[PDB]
């Protein structure tokens, strides 16, 4: 039975685009990540220069890239254990920013898993395409759930969205942080008060990173992770904090 049964899905914006400190930065969240020890991970914004130190979870995880050699691409990184079949990636027609939806399908043990990564268009200017986006990555989860009765799905990465913007929902797909209990000490995932990467904003909070689910697993735990300042160089890991949500039965 499932019972007894738990994964672990984190997922990260890591802000490689932010050249300051990069490289001790980049090391900072191979370490979290090292600690958190997660089954299942999704970044976002990854960058080629100073991938070093993630590209060296190798040794713990087989790593997917949507599109290495770009600006800036997501990565999705599983458990050794984990039966890949396919690795898609899908660029988002209406995006002007490289966006795509990265889904990498297999199983661990006897259970099917569908993982689906994207980083959705940035800026309030980029609502309508982003809002598209949503809609489609939900049509696409909706057509994997039809497929594969009884499959684990696991959506999300950075959405970029404002509450108001989400859409056509599937019922029987379930939001980790709403699940968890909306607890608002793990709400906001883009806190510019709290984290002071990023200049010039004034005092914005955002549930911008979420983890939607669907599959036999119904109960689900969530936290925050990287929100401690890296002590060399006073920066933290990302100006996003980190999701990290443990689905079990
Ligand atoms: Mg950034």
């Amino acid at each position: 039975d499932l019972k007894g049964f738990e994964v672990s899905v984190m997922s990260w914006n890591i802000d490689g685009l932010d050249g300051r400190s990069l490289l001790t930065r980049m090391k900072a969240v191979a370490h979290i990540v090292k600690n958190v020890n997660p089954d299942i991970l999704f970044l976002q914004e990854v960058v080629d220069r100073d991938l070093a130190p993630i590209d060296k979870l190798q040794s713990l995880y087989k790593i997917y890239y949507s599109n290495k050699g770009c600006q800036y691409y997501t990565a999705i990184l599983v458990s050794k254990m984990f039966d890949v079949e396919k690795h898609d990636v899908i660029h988002f027609q209406n995006s002007g920013m490289y966006r795509t939806l990265q889904i990498l399908e297999g199983s661990i043990g006897g259970l099917k898993v569908f993982l689906l990564n994207t980083h959705l268009e940035s800026t309030r200017e980029h609502r309508p395409q982003r809002c598209a986006q949503f809609g489609f990555c939900m049509d696409k989860v909706r057509e994997i759930i039809a497929q594969n009765p009884g499959a684990l799905v696991f959506f999300g990465g950075d959405l970029n969205l404002r509450d108001e913007e989400v859409s056509r929902v599937p019922d029987g797909v379930k939001d980790a942080w709403e699940a968890a209990g909306s607890d608002n000490k793990t709400k906001f995932t883009w806190d510019t008060f709290k984290n002071d990467n990023k200049q010039g904003f004034h005092g914005a909070k955002m549930r911008f990173d979420r983890l939607y689910w669907s599959g036999p697993l119904d109960k689900v735990k969530f936290t925050l992770e990287g929100r401690q300042r890296i002590r060399s160089c006073l920066c933290f890991p990302s100006d996003h904090w980190a999701i990290n949500a443990t689905f079990f039965a």
